[PDB]
C-alpha cells in the first residue's frame, strides 16, 4: 500500500545525453542512432533574442561551428536541420546504446519522468504531469534546456519532452520531437502568460479510487453524479472535462464504488475537505493518472 | 526555478538488482561482487512467522535451496550466513557491474531514492524521507521486499535501505546493509507501532529559504527566535530539534535571511497560513533536505 509520484528507471535514457555547443552557449542533447535532438536556440546571441530570425542565423553557421560531446567523447557534426523549434544534428558515429524508442506527444494531465541534466550530464530524475496550460512544474537551472521527458511503454522510451523555456517562476514548457511547442508558446524572449489551467479531473479521481484501497472512503456518500452533469459544472468551478477511462472501469470493479459516486464526491470536496485528510492531503491531488494509481495497487 | 523531490538516477543500482527465492517464497536482493543480500525472512514458512526462530531456521537450508536469478541469468550460491536480520549469499560469479558503492544510515530527515523492483526486475523510483518514525512513506506491494535504497556521494553509491516490512498503510521500513533494522521494528507478523514522529525542521527552514529565493517571502518578519528558544518550543509542539548545517548558513547568506528570522516564521506559521500558499502549499512540507534544495538553487 501507498501512493507515490515514480518515475520511470533512468538507464536507457542516460547513454544518450550528449552536451551541445555553440560559441558561448552549451546545453543538452539527445543522440539517438545517428542523430543529436538540441533546442534550436543554442544558436542565439544575446542580442538577437527578441524576436529571432532563426532562418537568417543558420546562413551563419557550419557543422564545425557544433561541438557534440558524450561525456568526454567529441561527436563529428556531418550536417544539421531545422525541424520546428528543435534541431537535429546528423554525426558520423551511431549510439551503440541506442533504446527501442518512439517519438510521442502528451496531452494534459499525462505523466512522465524528466531526466535533468547540466552540461551533457544527467544530475537525476523526476516526475511530473502536463497541465492545462502546456506547461509543467519542473526544477530546471542555467545549463537544463535539452533535458529530455520520457516515458517507458514495455520495453520502449516513448520520447515525449525536450526541456526548451522557463516562462515564469516554476513554469517549464518545450517542444515534442517533432519540434513543435507545447501550447501555443514560443522560443523568443518576449513575455510569456500561461494557458488557462485548471484542476485533473480523471487524475483526482484516480486519487480517491487509491484512497479507498488505501483504506480511506469517508467522502463515499449515497450521492451521484453522472459524466454528463459534472462536465457542465467543471465548466465554472476550476475542473477539467472528465472521460471514462478504461482503467477507471478497472477501478471501479475493484473497490465496488462507480465513477458517478466519485464525481459526486468532488462537488461536495470542491466547498472543503472541512479538516479530513485523504492520503496526508487537503488538496486536490491530480498529479497521478488512474494507471499511474493502478501500477501501484 | 521550481523545486521538486528529485531521485538520483538508477543506472548504477539497476545492474545490481538479483531475483531470490525460497520454496514458494521470491522477493530482491542486491548483487555486489560476489555477494547476493535479502532479507532473512525469504525463509519463513507461514506457520513459523508470528516468532519465528531464525537460527532454527538456517539448519534446514542448504545454498542449493537459494536460487539467485540476475535477468534470465542463473547464480550459484555457495555459501550464506546472517548477519542480523539480512541474508548475504557468497555466489560464484563477480558482479561486472558493482558500482564504487558504500554501506551507510541515514538519519530522520534526511532523503534517499528508492529503486523499487518485484522478481529482480526494477519498476520505477521514488524520492523518500526517512521519519522521525524511522519508517519512510513509500509505495510497495507484494514482491517488494528487498528493494533498496540509495543516495549517490560523487561518483559512489551509498546504500542505506533495504525493504523489508509494511507496518500499517502506507508505513514501510527496513534495515541498514549491516542488518540492522531502523527503530525498534522487528521482523515477526505481529502488531507494530510507530515511534513518535515530527515535522522536519530543518527541512522546513530549507523549503523556506527556497520559498525566498523562487520570490515568495510574505512569511518573513521582524520576529526573531534563537535556535535554542525555537528547540524548546518544539518538544511541545510536534517540531524536531533544530541544528544548524553548513547548508543553512550558505542558504543564509544567499538570501540575507536569519535562521533566526525562519524559526520566528515557524512558529506563525504553526497557527495558520491563512490561505496563502508558500510554492503551492499550506502546510509544513519537510520532505527535503538544506542540501536537496540547494542543488536546485
Ligand atoms: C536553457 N538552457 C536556458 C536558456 N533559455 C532560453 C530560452 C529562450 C531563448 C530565446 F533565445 F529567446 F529563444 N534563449 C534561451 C531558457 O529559458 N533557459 C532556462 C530553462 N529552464 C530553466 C531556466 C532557469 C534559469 C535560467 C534559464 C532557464
Ligand atoms: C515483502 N516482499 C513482503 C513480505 N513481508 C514480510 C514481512 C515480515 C515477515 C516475517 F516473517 F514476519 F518476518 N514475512 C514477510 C512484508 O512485509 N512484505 C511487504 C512489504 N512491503 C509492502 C507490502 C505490501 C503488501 C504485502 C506485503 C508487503
Amino acid at each position: 500500500s501507498g501512493i507515490v509520484k515514480m518515475v520511470n528507471p533512468t538507464s536507457k535514457v542516460e547513454p544518450c545525453v550528449v552536451s551541445v555547443t555553440y560559441g558561448n552557449m552549451t546545453l543538452n542533447g539527445l543522440w539517438l542512432d545517428d542523430k543529436v535532438y538540441c533546442p534550436r536556440h543554442v544558436i542565439c546571441s544575446a542580442s538577437d533574442m527578441t524576436n529571432p530570425d532563426y532562418t537568417n542565423l543558420l546562413c551563419r553557421v557550419t557543422s564545425s561551428d557544433f561541438t557534440v560531446l558524450f561525456d568526454r567523447l567529441s561527436l563529428t557534426v556531418m550536417s544539421y536541420q531545422m525541424r520546428g523549434c528543435m534541431l537535429v544534428l546528423t554525426v558520423t558515429l551511431q549510439n551503440s546504446r541506442t533504446p527501442k524508442y518512439t517519438f510521442g506527444v502528451v496531452k494534459p494531465g499525462e505523466t512522465f519522468t524528466v531526466l535533468a541534466a547540466y552540461n551533457g550530464k544527467p544530475q537525476g530524475a523526476f516526475h511530473v504531469t502536463m497541465r492545462s496550460s502546456y506547461t509543467i512544474k519542473g526544477s530546471f537551472l542555467c545549463g537544463s534546456c535539452g533535458s529530455v521527458g520520457y516515458v517507458i511503454m514495455g520495453d520502449c522510451v516513448k520520447f515525449v519532452y525536450m526541456h526548451q523555456l522557463e516562462l515564469s517562476t516554476g513554469c517549464h514548457t518545450g517542444t515534442d520531437f517533432n519540434g513543435d511547442f507545447y501550447g501555443p508558446y514560443k522560443d523568443a524572449q518576449v513575455v510569456q502568460l500561461l494557458i488557462q489551467d485548471y484542476i485533473q479531473s480523471v487524475n483526482f479521481v484516480a486519487w480517491l479510487y487509491a484512497a479507498i484501497l488505501n483504506n480511506c472512503n469517508w467522502f463515499v456518500q449515497s450521492d451521484k453524479c453522472s459524466v454528463e452533469d459534472f462536465n457542465v459544472w467543471a465548466l465554472s468551478n476550476g475542473f477539467s472535462q472528465v472521460k471514462s477511462d478504461l482503467v477507471i472501469d478497472a477501478l471501479a470493479s475493484m473497490t465496488g464504488v462507480s465513477l458517478e459516486t466519485l464525481l459526486a464526491a468532488i462537488k461536495r470536496l470542491k466547498n472543503g475537505f472541512q479538516g479530513r485528510q485523504i492520503m496526508g492531503s487537503c488538496s486536490f491531488e491530480d498529479e497521478l493518472t488512474p494507471s499511474d494509481v493502478y501500477q501501484q495497487l
